[PDB]
């Protein structure tokens, strides 16, 4: 079906391990979008055609306007072609570094968005595991979107993949190699929020090694500035034992989030 020919190629819009992301337009119809370029030799290389399988078939199938769409992919020989919807206003990440660190009501706001967005998941027994602000994308009203499905499976689960990049949004029982579950999004959903506030993940650190260290015994502390609702929520989510962690419709009604969130659930 679909061709490289058939688009008009524009700026780059990021960079990840294989995508090669840009802005595009459909020839007949005008249509907008983003073209996620993966390279075979680059996939072939490192093994992970599986995980790029998952990819399409978990996303194209999911509907929720907090969760990026994906239409369709095609491929000509040297690369893979992803058919993405464009996200005009750019990651959290970006947004991250322009602020420094977001306010509760912008926090709140974000949070709302991601559990109702990982609600939708967990209720088709999808999780995630890559939930980091390089990885949640703004729409033209600013709202959330969860988007990069490559690392999300069906629970449980082991891993059969190597970790690639930062340990900093992993679960203890992710970064020990053990058997997870949903529970492995409602830990990255705390390291989230903290980061939020804080400007910083709450394990971060020098070495990879320490990193892990610090992971596996739960060692944060909070600034003076955090407030109290704030770190009631955020302790309950960091938990070593998964299932001491809330559900989450306890986060969607968690005090903190509805004095502060401009979204309903
Ligand atoms: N649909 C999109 N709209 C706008 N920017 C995007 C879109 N998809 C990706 N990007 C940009 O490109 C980056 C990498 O895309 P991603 O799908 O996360 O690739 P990887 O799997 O290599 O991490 C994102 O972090 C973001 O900066
Ligand atoms: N269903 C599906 C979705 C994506 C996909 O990518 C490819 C392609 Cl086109 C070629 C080689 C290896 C991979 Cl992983 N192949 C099938
Ligand atoms: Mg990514
Ligand atoms: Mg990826």
């Amino acid at each position: 079906q679909w061709a490289l020919e058939d688009f008009e190629i524009g700026r780059p819009l990021g960079k990840g391990k294989f995508g090669n992301v840009y802005l595009a337009r459909e020839k007949q119809s005008k249509f907008i979008l983003a073209l996620k370029v993966l390279f075979k030799a680059q996939l072939e290389k490192a093994g992970v055609e599986h995980q790029l399988r998952r990819e399409v078939e978990i996303q194209s199938h999911l509907r929720h306007p907090n969760i990026l769409r994906l239409y369709g992919y095609f491929h000509d020989a040297t690369r893979v072609y992803l058919i993405l919807e464009y996200a005009p206003l750019g990651t959290v990440y970006r947004e991250l570094q322009k602020l420094s660190k977001f306010d509760e009501q912008r926090t709140a706001t974000y949070i709302t968005e991601l559990a109702n967005a990982l609600s939708y998941c967990h209720s088709k027994r999808v999780i995630h595991r890559d939930i980091k602000p390089e990885n949640l994308l703004l729409g033209s009203a600013g709202e959330l979107k969860i988007a990069d499905f490559g690392w999300s499976v069906h629970a449980p689960s082991s891993r059969r993949t190597t970790l690639a990049g930062t340990l900093d949004y992993l679960p203890p029982e992710m970064i020990e190699g053990r058997m997870h579950d949903e529970k492995v999004d409602l830990w990255s959903l705390g390291v989230l929020c903290y980061e939020f506030l804080v400007g910083k993940p709450p394990f971060e650190a020098n070495t990879y090694q320490e990193t892990y260290k610090r992971i596996s015994r739960v060692e944060f502390t909070f600034p003076d500035f955090v407030t109290e609702g704030a770190r009631d929520l955020i302790s309950r989510l960091l938990k070593h034992n998964p299932s001491q962690r809330p559900m989450l419709r306890e986060v969607l009604e968690h005090p903190w989030i509805t004095a502060n969130s401009s979204k309903p659930s």
